[PDB]
């Protein structure tokens, strides 16, 4: 069932992704429900977005027929890759960037509720800032007053700095071409004991720093590493198969735009072999920094991205549901299936294993170059 | 002129890098003091390293003449790029990785900036407390050992523990992405400090070249341009403190390991830092790689393995050996960059990496990425 991970109105949508039809990764546009191989128009997704700015007509690629007729199978049904067609992550040459601590209200309230083990705390804090904590504006003067009041209470932390300060937390999620897509295995380090998915929306940005579309993401996260030291953030975020993006980027058009991202309800479901089930659901409406503002902090006068970039927008999901150890929260088991979904983008589903058991990352930039050159696409 | 930034024995060395002769980036070897265009052997440095294993002789490329005869000029003598030949960063497709707090002088200054919340005006008082309290304890254990665990417990009981000490002496080194692939500056380039940073510094380092099998192939010098006010405000701003336009420099070339040069030379390298400014500030200092807390091969083995691969290879900054605190403008306020600063990182076996500092917004933007490289190579018939 291919149709089950697509947006509800996907035949009216413009989807952009990558498919291996048997000869290597191929940029595809899905329009009118039909797949177009656009590799002769541009050999990569990054190249396509740079060749056709917003507002430009993208010509038609080679007809590959209806999308739901392609024999696409996920890894948990097709371990050996018997399928004649493989769906890939919809990024290729883009840098993989991620924002974190973008939902500042829940960060603040979790700090307060940890201190309370609350009314008096929220009262004095809101009066120093000059308004309700639910209205905190990161990087504002009210946020500076809140910062100082929190330093005075002994509640300040480096996480609150990126929650309400002028600079958002933005980091490199993984190397270019290393992302997993729909139906792939994702990896948690074998030496991580406390880890979780992070259900997110991922923006697609072109080499001019313009937002072009959005996909779902799983920012696989190793809590025990980051908890020992924030300087292990990279090691908690960037390992073999630790990034999943997909199934397609949905491009902005008459049917879909950034305002639909701004109000998207993102759902998470984790299903284990042990019959564990976890559900979580969170609205992008509560994000404390606008997606365009986050993109503008990643890209501007002081950082460019000539091949474009993808940007995870962060999450307010908290992995506090106990699984097997009371008090310590969630952690993955091998074989967990993780679904991240939202109606306008479809469903990103992956299966969890450890980083050493997932297939190694072998198809890098040089591998792509040789593949594209051998096909005459350059 | 050109020999001033090369190894003292450079005509006997094997140097690997990238030059634009006027048609685009070209992998080159410098052997016998002569430049070889090896683009017909492999179109990129990353491909060259994946095609020839360590110890295998790389065949001769196309002779381009003596290196010192090429009209190579740095940006402070050629601001508009009139020179017909340009030396580039010696990396192309490699990921740019960096290790942190591998030298005790850096570890102490990280804890100081953390306690100051990135405020340079607080550093003097905090340094006065912490240098005395923690002096001589960091290098008393091997990182990741049982001894290091007992030291951690002592420091926690002292009220001296920090998330930076966790990566200084714990089992997991701090390794992060310094910048995107193809974004590095090289010798003679401008490097960029963010214009909204007011507490920043160069970070001289030795940079390993590793291939797609994780093997260490050679070494270059590096400058990990760093923003203390950003990282001090929050370690979650590490990436913003490290990764901005033109914030990474590697060069002048990678010296490949052979009979004249090996990892043991990397392990004992004396590195010199010189900073000069338009205000006639001068800083000059030296330190030795033997002070590193984790062996370079151990750092490379933490970066690459069963849980992270790098099919195009990677460069690895080994960690800064300097943390400048010399007062520039105000007594007790320490150092920060000004536009026009010249930073020279040098060691006898590798030469000199020299850059001119400006702000990120004034440096030329990063425009030549992966697609540009692919198009350039394809158009030259090199694929
Ligand atoms: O290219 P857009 O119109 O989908 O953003
Ligand atoms: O807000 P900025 O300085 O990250 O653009
Ligand atoms: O922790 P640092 O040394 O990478 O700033
Ligand atoms: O990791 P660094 O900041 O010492 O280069
Ligand atoms: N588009
Ligand atoms: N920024
Ligand atoms: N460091």
């Amino acid at each position: 069932g291919v149709s089950e991970f697509l947006p509800e109105d996907w035949k009216a949508a413009t989807l952009l992704g990558r498919i291996d039809f048997g000869e290597g990764p191929t940029p595809v546009l899905v329009r009118g429900g039909r797949v177009e191989d656009v590799s002769k128009i541009a050999p990569t997704v990054a190249d396509l977005m740079n060749a056709f700015q917003p507002g430009a007509v993208i010509p038609r690629g080679e007809d590959k027929g209806p999308l739901e007729a392609l024999d696409i199978r996920p890894v948990w049904e097709d371990p050996d890759g018997a399928a004649p067609v493989k769906l890939l992550a919809p990024v290729d040459l883009q840098c993989l960037k991620a924002a974190g601590v973008t939902f500042a209200v829940s960060t603040l309230e979790r700090v307060i509720e940890e201190r309370a083990r609350a009314l008096k705390i929220r009262t004095l804090l809101a009066e120093r800032m000059g308004g309700d904590l639910k209205s905190v504006e990161p990087g504002s003067q009210g946020a500076q007053r809140l910062k100082d009041a929190l330093i005075a209470d002994g509640l300040w932390s480096q996480y609150l700095e990126v929650a309400i300060g002028p600079d958002a937390e933005i980091f490199t999620k993984g190397p270019t071409l290393s992302s997993m897509g729909w139906g792939d295995q994702v990896g948690v380090r074998y030496d991580s004991h406390w880890n979780n998915p992070e259900p997110e929306v991922v923006l697609l940005c072109d080499g001019s720093g313009l937002i072009r579309g959005a996909a779902l993401g799983n920012d696989v996260n190793l809590r025990d590493f980051e908890g020992r030291s924030a300087l292990l953030l990279s090691k908690a975020k960037d390992n073999n198969a630790s990034c999943a993006i997909g199934p397609f980027f949905r491009l902005f058009d008459e049917t879909f735009g950034l305002d639909d991202v701004r109000s998207a309800e993102v759902e998470l479901k984790i299903t284990g072999r042990d019959n564990f089930v976890l559900d979580g659901k969170s609205n992008m409406s509560l994000i404390s920094r606008d997606p365009a503002v986050l993109a503008g902090q990643a890209y501007g006068k002081q950082h460019q991205y000539p091949d474009g970039f993808a940007l995870f927008l962060g999450t307010m999901f908290a992995p506090i549901q106990d699984r097997d150890t009371p008090g310590q929260g969630f952690t993955h088991k091998v074989g967990d299936r993780v679904r991240v979904s939202t109606p306008k983008l479809g469903v990103l589903e992956n299966e969890v294993t450890t980083c050493d058991k997932a297939k190694p990352w072998t198809f890098g930039i040089s591998a792509l170059i040789r593949n594209l050159a051998g096909r005459g696409l350059l």
